[PDB]
């Protein structure tokens, strides 16, 4: 019987009509949050109401899909959405908690109101409550589109990126809108792969820049239907390594949106990585002795058979196929050292596959290995290892003659 009226005010300062808010019942959810905050203490803290509000608000995504809806109101008459006659208590005398979220229309921050609300005097209960929900200012974003816990790629492999940039309300008053991609050393952006959501290719210009990034240039008038919106740009990139100290280091992509002269906050993607492996050719009977003249190919093995051969390198990128010719191959000097770098982690490989080096030329007077030597690439497996401490590979000395 005893109820309150709750009015939300929506701003952007200027009031906005036509924005929907939905009220969900979170009585039970708030109560449990409140208990957690009060713990084993003799008196629920002052902090507790605030703390439990926050916690329930942060579960808004989930709670909209499950919690009872008690009202829907669209803002009108200068951004007003009144939810009239909201119960202070349920039918068991417990106080109600209400989640308010913008569901249709700078989105309003969701927030929770737990009854009762007291006036500034501290003793009287409010029946007409007036809230001003602050708005989540959308800002720029760059995303790596890679549904995995590990962001590891072979050199040459395509990496999908998304760029979401804010387009102002007063876009039509402006001259030019600009999106500059600045990839960190090691990443090459493929400008010819650029697409933009809801915007014909004939409405913008793309320049390839000398840091392997690019600048998109859009005349402001072409972005009129995008006023107040996010502009989504998809683009591909790849890793190309000319400095080996980049192996096993995080390689972010970056981007800045610009309107006329005013830059947005630069944004950054998840880092990508590429790995490698170092090897040392030794005498099986005497492993301090390192051997020159050995040639190893990089291959993939499954079920003990060589299934594929690597082509190319860490700069130009690798491909793998069943062509036994023009294979990525290294030759050992007197220190016995070789390496293959710019490879994704062993876990990223197909089922049953493993990297391997297949010996195709033995050092003079040493037996040619008949099987490929398996190896394992992981995070840090290349750069945390001196050349001399590479994976030892043992060769058997050919013996002398006696009649």
């Amino acid at each position: 019987t005893e109820t309150a009226t709750v009015t939300l005010h929506k701003y952007v300062a200027e009031a906005l009509d036509g924005v929907e808010f939905t009220a969900y019942d979170v009585t039970s959810e708030y109560a449990d949050a409140y208990k957690t905050a009060t713990g084993d203490k003799n008196e629920s803290p002052a902090d507790a109401a605030k703390t439990a509000s926050a916690a329930v608000a942060k579960k808004a995504d989930a709670l909209q899909k499950t919690a009872t809806v008690v009202g829907k109101q669209t803002t009108a008459n200068g951004g007003l959405a009144s939810f009239a006659n909201l119960p202070l208590r349920d039918a068991n005398g417990n106080y109600k908690a209400y989640l308010f979220a913008e569901t249709d229309a700078q989105k309003a921050e969701p927030f929770v109101l737990a009854m009762p609300i007291y006036g500034a005097d501290g003793k009287t209960v409010q029946k007409s409550i007036n809230i001003y929900p602050k708005n989540v200012k959308q800002s720029d974003k760059k995303t790596l589109n890679d549904n995995r816990s590990h962001h590891d790629f072979t050199a040459g492999e395509k990496i999908n990126y998304s760029i979401e940039t804010v387009v102002p309300w007063n876009i039509a008053n402006k001259k030019v809108y600009t999106i500059t991609d600045n990839p960190s050393k090691g990443l090459i952006m493929d400008a010819d792969t650029i697409q933009i959501e809801g915007l014909a290719s004939n409405k913008y210009t793309v320049k390839k820049n000398a840091d392997n990034g690019f600048t998109i240039t859009i005349p402001a008038a072409n972005l009129a239907a995008f006023a107040g919106k996010t502009l989504k740009t998809t683009v591909k990139g790849h890793l190309s390594i000319e400095d080996l100290t980049l192996i096993d280091t995080g390689i972010p992509n970056k981007a800045t949106a610009k309107v006329d002269n005013e830059a947005h906050h630069e944004v950054k993607s998840e880092e990508v990585f590429t790995g490698g492996k170092k090897f040392v050719k030794v005498d099986g009977s005497n492993q301090s002795k390192t051997l020159a003249g050995a040639q190893f190919q990089l291959v993939i093995v499954k079920n003990g058979q060589v299934v594929k051969y690597a082509h190319g390198n860490e700069k130009d990128g690798y491909t793998f196929d069943t062509n036994n010719t023009n294979v990525a191959t290294k030759t050992t000097g007197e220190n016995g050292q070789f390496e293959f770098a710019g490879l994704k982690y062993s876990e990223s490989l197909e089922a049953g596959e493993s990297y391997a080096v297949k010996e195709v030329k033995a050092p003079t007077g040493y037996d040619l290995l008949k099987d490929p030597v398996l190896f394992t690439v992981t995070k840090d497996s290349y750069k945390t290892v001196q050349a001399a401490d590479g994976q030892k590979i043992s060769n058997t000395k050919k013996g002398g003659f006696l009649p």
